[PDB]
């Protein structure tokens, strides 16, 4: 407590999630993700929509694993 250290959580961007996921996805799935991102860029779908849709493509398990590896932090 002599020298308190403040730490804050950090999250990786979706931009870095695409290539990681695309590498773990088949070309057909990767193409779906690619066009899905385009929808996000065009703002035709909400961020929640993007996340939800992404989960439907890679899966919740892959989604949490992808960010876990990118974060590379157990906690």
């Amino acid at each position: 407590m002599m020298n308190p250290i403040n730490r804050n959580p950090k999250q990786v961007p979706f931009a870095a999630l695409l290539p990681t996921l695309m590498n773990q996805l088949d070309k057909d799935r990767a193409l779906q993700l690619r066009t899905l991102y385009a929808r996000l860029k065009k703002n035709e779908i909400p961020k929640e929509g993007f996340t939800r849709h992404m989960k439907d493509i890679v899966g919740d398990q892959m989604l949490r694993m992808a960010v876990s590896k990118l974060q590379q932090v157990n906690y």
